[PDB]
RNA sequence: GGGACGGGUGAAACAGGAUGAUCCCGCCGAGACCGCCGGCCGCGCAGGCGCCUGCCAAGACCGCCUCUGUCAAUCAAGGGCGAAGGCCGGGGGCUAGAAGGCGAUCAGACACCACCGUAUUCCCGGCCGUAAACGGUGCCGCCCCGCGGCCGGCGCGCGCGUCCCGCCGGCCGCCCAGGGAAACCGGGAGGCUCCGGGCUCUGGGGGGAGUAUGGCCGCAAGGCUGAAACUUGAAGGCAUUGACGGAGGGGUACCACCAGACGUGGAGUCUGCGGCUCAAUCUGACCCAACGCGCGCACCUCACCAGGCCCGGACGCGCGGAGGACCGACAGCCGGGCGCGCUUUCGCGAUCGCGCGGGCGGUGGUGCAUGGCCGCUCCCAGCCCGUGGCGCGAGCCGUCUGCUCCAUUGCGACAACGAGCGAGACCCCGGCCGCGGGCGCCGCGGGACGGCCCGCGCGAGCGGGAGGACGGCGGGGCGAUAGCAGGUCUGUGAUGCCCUCAGACGCCCUGGGCCGCACGCGCGCUACACUGGCGGGGCCAGCCGGCGCCCGCGAGGACGCGCGGAGCCCCCGCCGUGGCCGGGACCGCGGGCUGGAACGCCCCCGCGCACCAGGAAUGUCUUGUAGGCGCCCGCCCCCACCGCG
């Protein structure tokens, strides 16, 4: 499985926009661990958790290098003028 | 001049060439025709119109404080012009080319393709008078959204450009209203059921039939005009959804191909399927999507054939019955046998007997009356809902002519917005690691996620390299909407309606048959040998699993207890290319097992069929895979060339 279904992407986007300060991209361990938290998000199945975490890391580094539309980063401070 | 082919086709073959072709070059003759410029340019009443030079007459448009004064529009009759082909009489003869000839293609080809070639194509004079002669839209006249291009003429403005602002006329494109059955028109096909500007022509369901008979015209071919009888229930127009296409564009798959591998069809044989035979050889299914499939047929299984027992007829109503309803039997004959039948005479006692209503039962029929279960479409990626919008409407958008994915899987848009099903996720199995427990290795968890690096791409995602037990859908299960006259009434206390119901299609018993064989083929098995056959020896599997002693050559047999695994292969020798020690079909004595009963199955001696690698055709397959080798379960009294593993 390489193409990721819609559910993965939508939930991953929600997670990033919600928990951004504690998702360091480029690692598959931190993000998996954080997604394990129920205060963060709940995954019924192991494989789904790994899949979601992987997409979350790829989205997070894509964003840290160049933020995207549809994901809110509160960057006004450096673009509010 | 030079020296061997040239022509033509998808590929070829007829015609041409040492009598020098094809090719190069120069000259000569004749007759057609008028290119690239050439056009949402133009002219003309239409048909139609393209070399240079000269001559002749003509025409529309524009400009005008020119002239006349209703002189106009449309039109049967009548007159004139009129593509191409065709005809008459004269000229001319190069290309092409009806007819004709010939070579190919084809089952045929007198057609499409190739080659030769008459009339014709050209000019003069004259007939004919037809075309999808189409803008499939008659002529005159009025009003009418907006934008724009080109042609001709004239005027205004300036910074004088072949500038831009206008007017008339012409040729075009898009288009709001409006119109329409709609396609579409909008310089009208508008101003019209709110249905009257003027003139002429045509039509009244489809065929018969533009035919017959008359008339006029013409050399002719033919043109103009133009019925009836009879027959028929639809024929047609515009548009929607599907299916199909020897239509185009994107994709995809060893049930498709490339590259290979292993095979089948050639023999012998197991089995099933048609045909023949019999008393019966019981039946279902016939391209994918019937033919080792409806889970192993001596009796049952079993319907089919030859024969025979029994009522095992509930429950109600009417009549009879213990002064005796119904039921069994020793002995002798006929009967495969039975108190089956008969011949004498004993026994039993209401568990009922006859009729009428009313049952149960039945591998009997319709799978085209049905339920249920499968097969196929489908080893697919597709299917729909609420609100909203477009159309009179069936319907359309949502649900994608962009880029990606094996995938309506995703990125990014858009009169659509928002959800759902299928796909994924999901469950079983195996590879690595940990904990716990442990008669027997079996319970709970981690781990792999396109995660890291480098290239690209906004994007999702593609290519390469690592590290790791494993790297990119590892093998299976589940399986959308809608549908089929697919199979099944012979799987069932699943069933409607038919047929059978006391000489039974009920149930049971003895036999036979389903295996019978001039022949056609479907899935398989054994071989055609030296990469081998025989003998002796050594040795390791998993689904899982039972052994000792003694007789017997072996298959097997009598005892007694709980204990236990192979072929290929490797080593040593013989055989030595001979249908031979390859091959083991077929057949004759014999010894055993199961079973009430061998037609069934094993072992021993003997005989030793075809087969020398298999035509036209055709099937399957990408890693622990094909192929080769063997081992257990299923149905099973005995037996596996079958099927699941
Ligand atoms: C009109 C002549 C026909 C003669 N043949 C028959 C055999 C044949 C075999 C071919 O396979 C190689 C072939 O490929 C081009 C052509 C032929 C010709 C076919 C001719 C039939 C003709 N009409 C049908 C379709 C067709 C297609 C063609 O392909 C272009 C073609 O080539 C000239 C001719 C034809
Ligand atoms: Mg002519
Ligand atoms: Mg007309
Ligand atoms: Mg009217
Ligand atoms: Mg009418
Ligand atoms: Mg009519």
């Amino acid at each position: 499985g390489k193409v990721r279904t819609k559910t993965i992407k939508r939930a991953a986007r929600k997670i990033v926009e919600n928990n951004y300060e504690s998702l360091k991209p480029k690692d598959f361990q931190n993000n998996k661990a954080i997604c394990s938290k129920r205060n963060v998000a709940i995954i019924p199945s192991k494989r789904l958790r790994n899949k979601v975490a992987g997409y979350v890391t790829t989205l997070m580094n894509r964003v840290v290098k160049g933020p995207v539309h549809g994901i809110s980063l509160r960057l006004q401070e450096e673009e509010r003028e």
